[PDB]
């Protein structure tokens, strides 16, 4: 298998990295460039409806139709089923992740409703609300233990835990007497430009996340800013760290290819793509 898959033998990974990164990442660049058109022929009809335009952060980051998360419709509203989000495959399920943009203030009720209707018990946030003084994500969660309603969804903080690179928040979610616990994993350390350096900080976060959530059978919500770059990087890394326990091959190219089919620009930059490889290399070398 050669077109949508580049399996690498785990024991040969250090060599493959050295080979791919040689000559200022020539082969890495060539390989990542092969992905640029993947999935881009697929329609984004609903995302481009007049009623839905205000719900997208970016005009060019739109959810594919075949793939988009659909909210329950409200009977008198045109795109009440619409949110900028896509089911994206993981290690355990073809619908393991729902990846979405950082909510706008205007879409945070939709966001919480998606969390509820999807039965999600986990959110992964890979951005700060503000970076370089630009709004990347509306703060859609409370600042204290005072419960806050978003649409019909009541959100309350039970506890939080602050680490060097991330904050873990446990929420109670209530909708009319129905009650759930949801966990919020907020990576707070992604730099203003480039990718985490050293990569180990990101690995530590993925380990802690996957350790805490186990083998979730319900969708995990993942977002950054646009919901493509950092989100794709996180998913690919989470996936391969599971893959290496159960297989002697890793297929990062194949992961990214499959993700591109489901959501636009999933691993967004060549730098992020190389970063995925560095993260795994650090794991295979015992840091």
């Amino acid at each position: 298998s050669h077109m949508a898959s580049r399996p690498i033998l785990i024991k040969n990974f250090a060599e493959h990295y050295r080979l791919m990164s040689a000559d200022s990442d020539f082969r890495f660049s060539e390989e990542f460039e092969e992905l640029k058109h993947v999935g881009r022929d697929q329609p984004c009809t609903f995302a481009d409806l007049p009623c839905n335009r205000p719900k997208n952060r970016f005009t060019n980051i739109l959810p594919y139709d075949h793939s988009r998360f659909k909210l329950q419709p409200v009977d008198d509203d045109e795109g009440s089923d619409y949110i900028n989000a896509n089911y994206v495959p993981g290690h355990n399920s073809p619908r393991e992740f729902i990846v979405t943009q950082g909510p706008l203030h205007s879409t945070r009720d939709d966001f919480w409703r998606m969390c509820w209707e999807s039965n999600s018990r986990a959110i992964v946030m890979l951005t700060r609300c503000f970076e370089k003084g630009r709004e990347k994500c509306d703060q859609y969660w409370p600042n204290d233990t005072v419960p806050v309603f978003y649409g019909d969804i009541k959100v309350q903080i039970l506890n939080d835990s602050h680490y060097a690179d991330w904050v873990m928040t446990e929420f109670m979610l209530c909708r009319g007497s129905e009650q759930r616990i949801l966990r919020h994993f907020h990576f707070t350390t992604w730099p203003d430009f480039g990718v985490p350096n050293p990569p180990q900080t990101l690995v530590r976060f993925v380990r802690a996340f996957r350790d805490r959530i186990g083998a979730e059978q319900r969708p995990i919500v993942v977002h950054c800013s646009a919901g493509v770059g950092r989100s794709g990087t996180f998913i690919t890394l989470d996936r391969i760290l599971q893959q290496i326990n159960t297989s002697d091959y890793v297929d990062i190219f194949g992961i990214v290819y499959a993700m591109r089919k489901e959501r636009v620009w999933m691993v967004q930059t060549e730098q992020q793509y190389i970063c995925i490889h560095q993260c795994l290399l650090a794991v295979l070398e015992g840091k």
